[PDB]
């Protein structure tokens, strides 16, 4: 199956998904001079004081925390958005190094790693049905730098020793996300993709300006994740990202000037 390997690594994705060669997809360097400043662009609101996480778990492309979108308890507004969008679940993607990892770049520039919480529109009932759309999904994607440490988190980094292999998944309540996001809201948003297969352009992202930092040995520990499953050969868990793709037709606009 696909992976970060060299024998199913991203340049072999197209080969399965065709629209790993489309006309939308992440990510994309953001080059910030030809990031068009859009004054008609509303503040985010991201309401997530209601938000129920329910488990951690190794999908053996990352961990993800999950929450309970049954209700409007976590959601999104605002911004280059019209809807509103709930909060689903929330992964990660690192690298061996801290000086990858991140797979949207600023400048040419990548970051130690990169938070995206994902979430999706509404209007269209449930999460199967908000992938059949070009803005069924929303990802709010944040930067994280090699620095301080995030004390938000710690609660997660302590239990990935629970689900070090594929498959393995945790109970992870009473987690609050605002403790990841950074002080400012400003933003850059354009129409994209998963990053992942398979691959569908429904999504609107919404990169932060502010990047948030995390302690050298926090992100340690996401390097000691597994790919495989127990028993099998061991395959430690880093550079699952994919690298930028042709911006194309599009536009980068910026929340600010
Ligand atoms: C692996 N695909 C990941 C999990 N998802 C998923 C799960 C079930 C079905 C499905 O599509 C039919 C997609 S997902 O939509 O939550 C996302 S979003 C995303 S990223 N890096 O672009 O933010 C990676 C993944
Ligand atoms: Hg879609
Ligand atoms: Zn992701």
């Amino acid at each position: 199956h696909w992976g970060y390997g060299k024998h199913n690594g991203p340049e072999h994705w197209h080969k399965d998904f065709p629209i790993a060669k489309g006309e939308r997809q992440s990510p994309v360097d953001i080059d910030t001079h030809t990031a068009k400043y859009d004054p008609s662009l509303k503040p985010l609101s991201v309401s997530y004081d209601q938000a129920t996480s329910l488990r951690i778990l190794n999908n053996g492309h990352a961990f993800n925390v999950e929450f309970d979108d049954s209700q409007d308890k976590a959601v999104l507004k605002g911004g280059p958005l019209d809807g509103t969008y709930r909060l689903i679940q929330f992964h990660f993607h690192w690298g061996s190094l801290d000086g990858q990892g991140s797979e949207h770049t600023v400048d040419k520039k990548k970051y130690a790693a990169e938070l995206h919480l994902v979430h999706w529109n509404t209007k269209y009932g449930d999460f199967g049905k908000a992938v059949q759309q070009p803005d069924g999904l929303a990802v709010l994607g944040i930067f994280l730098k090699v620095g301080s440490a995030k004390p938000g988190l710690q609660k997660v980094v302590d239990v990935l020793d629970s689900i070090k292999t594929k498959g393995k998944s945790a109970d992870f309540t009473n987690f609050d996300p605002r403790g990841l996001l950074p002080e400012s809201l400003d933003y850059w948003t354009y129409p994209g993709s998963l990053t992942t297969p398979p691959l569908l352009e429904c999504v609107t992202w919404i990169v932060l300006k502010e990047p948030i930092s995390v302690s050298s040995e926090q992100v340690l520990k996401f390097r000691k994740l597994n790919f495989n499953g127990e028993g099998e050969p061991e395959e430690l868990m880093v550079d699952n990202w994919r690298p930028a793709q042709p911006l194309k037709n599009r536009q980068i606009k910026a929340s600010f000037k």
